[PDB]
């Protein structure tokens, strides 16, 4: 248990790790 799925190609744990709603550019400026 926690980080690690102890999978091969863990696919939940990419859905749960995604911080793509995040706008590189506005921080990139901002």
């Amino acid at each position: 248990n926690g980080a690690i799925c102890w999978g091969p190609c863990p696919t939940a744990f990419r859905q749960i790790g995604n911080c793509g709603r995040f706008r590189v550019r506005c921080c990139r400026i901002r």
